[PDB]
């Protein structure tokens, strides 16, 4: 007969920005087996409103701004009287959500399976076919106090031209931009990039459009946001990464993936967002090719009593697996907000570490290989030295990710 | 000319006559001189052999004029940079590989850069007569890898010695776990008793360890060949440990620096003084457990001098650090000091095993992209920062050798190239 196959479109009613949230109200409640096809935006598609949001009902939805509304007010999990704005751009990630599964328990996991995922079109009738992304050089990138070339403090918008259909398998810069100080509809001046979805004012800035010539930057879809609600905070800022998935900011996630994530809260709560056109392992400049897509995605529930046994058992961290191989993700703090205490949500951005993201790694490692694979410490750990490849997924999200990769070919299985 | 006739190709066998054991030094002297465009075959062994003496040592005459150890004499004495007098025996292990060379290269000078074509690679076959056809490796998890203060299981302390069965003749492309045992104290033929992996070449006593069998059960490890150490003796220093590679190359354990790699490296002795060893059979990015498949390899190489004048315009363009050129990327290789030597003083020798940071080596790497980026694909810096960001792939090198390693990888294609 019938599957059940729910859609979500973005809008300013299926949205939140810049926190996960326990205590929001699901805009759908599911059950395992079920789909869901969800639209996501970018949270930079102001960087260029001509080409991300002008005549996109949704889009313009979300980002509405003038001087007499405001259609998403907070952004981010700061006091709504921040001065920046309302939740002081504590967070920046458009998060579509959250979705509750039923019967999603604590200790439970959530296996989503993204089947299909799709660039957002342009509505601007010049560039039918197209679609637009942006990448930010900003001021929270690890570039960011290495610059050599005057002015030394700058922030940059790279403007990105995508093939819509997928046929160009490519992306091509379209122009350039150092971002000037703007004023926001509500008369804030932000001189460099502190709070997210600021209408630019495009005879403020100076474009270049021959940039990155002849470059041809391969399309590695993903979203950079994706999780489910943790326990910690009634407001989570949505930067960094956790536990409970979160902006892990790996292009691996994406179209044929399955991610696997702990339930910490009851129904689960599962948002998506921060969707990215292609990163490079690092998100060295502070952001990807910032660019909307829609995903479809099956929301499978394991429960705690069946995961012993199978590559769940005792699954405590955010686990990608493609049909090849296992994707693991370490972090500075395997769940910054139990680790770091209290003021866990300010002092992760002071405390970030490589090193400490690898140690996590490896302990992520040796329990999936000890856990699941029948080995032993000494079995795991010589295997992780000479077959287990580790990368750098991301260092701007505050929380540091390292990411372990292993091809499921080489094992005996169970 | 278009006269046939002989190119010139050298042979270097590996003996006690032809490796130094655990330091680079531009003092030594050559055991080569060749002209740029010229050949070598170059055997390397496993600083490992002594794990198991019977599989990697015994048969096998140049591992064995390598090892040799009696109570009386080692033909290769020193091992590392240190003291001759040092309490763990000559050199203080202070560096643990054995490096094939120095070859020199008739009229490089220090501002040159030398390629190295890495042609062809071989397993070194075991002189075993009852395992014929088959190569072994050793992987230790070892008292200076990542792991070994993290361990969960009982004894928490421990080092652990993997060995490994290769197909020598490559055949089989997969690498199979023999058998594993736990490190105990060991006493050396001149009396001192190593308690943990200390001292290079230790000839184990299998009567004093417990050997298991059959681990790791029915996992096919994938081969990827390569030398750990590979690179110029460097001008900053006289004696220059082994182990923390730097910008004159070293001991990158990179996996990808095998057959049909290129490195470039930049020259700062006259003659280059290049050697090569540490080799392996299969490493994974970050080298976790503080070792390899530690496996004895035969390599043949191109060498090519380009002279500092004629770098501009070229990729090698202001080369100041290890460049890995494939079919079909770039690998740059960045470290917590891009020159240790230079950067951290007198003692750097010393605090480069105090001063490891991934932060500081992705750091590095991001100046290096930067600079290649802007300096060979003529672009901005803000270009550059924006492309490394979505098209460039930063990873785990190793975060075992001092100087610890991350690679920045990035496709030719996606280039237009120089017009
Ligand atoms: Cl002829
Ligand atoms: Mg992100
Ligand atoms: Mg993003
Ligand atoms: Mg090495
Ligand atoms: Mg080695």
């Amino acid at each position: 007969g019938h599957a059940t196959h729910y859609y979500i479109p973005a809008s300013d009613k299926t949205v939140s920005w810049g926190f996960f949230s326990k205590s929001l109200k699901p805009v759908v409640e599911l059950e395992s087996g079920d789909f869901a096809t969800i639209e996501t935006l970018t949270h930079h598609s102001n960087d260029d409103a001509s080409l991300m949001v002008k005549g996109d009902p949704g889009a313009e939805s979300v980002f509405y701004w003038d001087s007499k509304r405001k259609n998403v007010d907070r952004r981010g999990m700061g006091p709504m009287d921040h001065k920046l704005g309302a939740g002081g751009g504590m967070g920046v990630h458009i998060l579509t959500g959250p979705v509750a599964i039923k019967g999603a328990e604590p200790g439970d996991v959530l296996e989503v399976r993204i089947v299909d995922v799709a660039l957002r079109p342009s509505a601007n009738p010049e560039f039918k076919g197209k679609t637009f992304g942006s990448n930010v050089a900003a001021n929270w990138g690890f570039h960011y106090n290495e610059l050599i070339e005057e002015p030394k403090k700058r922030e940059v918008v790279t403007i990105y031209e995508l093939d819509a259909t997928g046929e160009r398998n490519w992306a091509r810069a379209f122009y350039n931009y150092r971002w000037t100080p703007q004023k926001d509809p509500f008369g804030v001046v932000h001189p460099i990039v502190d709070y997210p979805g600021v209408p630019v004012d495009h005879s403020t800035i100076s474009k270049n459009y021959n940039v990155l010539k002849n470059i041809r930057v391969p399309v590695r879809p993903h979203f950079g946001t994706m999780g489910l609600a943790p326990k910690e905070a009634d407001l989570v800022n949505s930067v960094p990464p956790s536990h409970f998935g979160g902006n892990i900011d790996n292009w691996r996630i994406g179209k044929g993936a399955t991610m696997y994530y702990p339930v910490s809260v009851a129904g689960g709560l599962f948002s998506v967002g921060d969707p990215h056109a292609s990163q490079g392992d690092s998100e060295m400049c502070g952001t990807a090719i910032e660019c909307s897509l829609t995903g479809t995605f099956q929301f499978i529930l394991h429960k705690k009593a069946d995961l012993p046994g199978t590559p769940l058992a005792d699954l405590q961290y955010p686990l990608l697996e493609t049909q090849d191989e296992w994707v693991l993700h370490g972090f500075s703090y395997a769940n910054y907000l139990a680790e770091l205490g209290p003021d866990a949500q300010n002092s992760i951005f002071s405390k970030s570490s490589l090193d400490l993201a690898l140690k996590d790694a490896f302990r992520k490692m040796r329990h999936f290989l000890m856990q699941t694979q029948n080995l032993t410490e000494d079995e795991a750990v010589s295997l992780m030295s000479i077959g287990v490849d580790f990368g750098i997924t991301q260092v701007v999200d505050g929380n540091w990710g390292v990411h372990a990769v292993v091809k499921k070919g080489i094992f005996p299985g169970r």
